[PDB]
């Protein structure tokens, strides 16, 4: 339920959030059954997500292709890599509430 990264400081991803209502619909589309979470859990299903509506088939080249779809909307970016961990924290807090 959980993924952590060596790129952000372990207590950051730690951080309590409430997803916004776009951001809440996609971890729950994949399982989640809560409203509250902890970054790294938001990462766990939204990695889930990407793989479930298969946004990153291409493993060898680390982007996720998201233009056309609600990834997209919630980032505003048409792709983004999988490797610049800060932008995507950056891009997910856009889309919550810190508790
Ligand atoms: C199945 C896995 C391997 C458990 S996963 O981590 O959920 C897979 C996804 C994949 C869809 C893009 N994903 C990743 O593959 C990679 C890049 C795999 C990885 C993890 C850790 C480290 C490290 O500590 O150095 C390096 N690489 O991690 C992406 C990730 C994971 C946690 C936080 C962030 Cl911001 C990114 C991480 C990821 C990227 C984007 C989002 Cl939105 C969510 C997770």
């Amino acid at each position: 339920g959980a993924v952590t990264t060596s790129q952000i400081p372990a207590s950051e991803q730690e951080t309590l959030v409430r997803p916004k209502p776009l951001l809440l619909k996609l971890l729950k589309s994949v399982g989640a059954q809560k409203d509250t979470y902890t970054m790294k859990e938001v990462l766990f299903y939204l990695g889930q997500y990407i793989m479930t509506k298969r946004l990153y088939d291409e493993k060898q080249q680390h982007i996720v292709y998201c233009s056309n779809d609600l990834l997209g909307d919630l980032f505003g970016v048409p792709s983004f890599s999988v490797k610049e961990h800060r932008k995507i924290y950056t891009m997910i807090y856009r889309n919550l509430v810190v508790v």
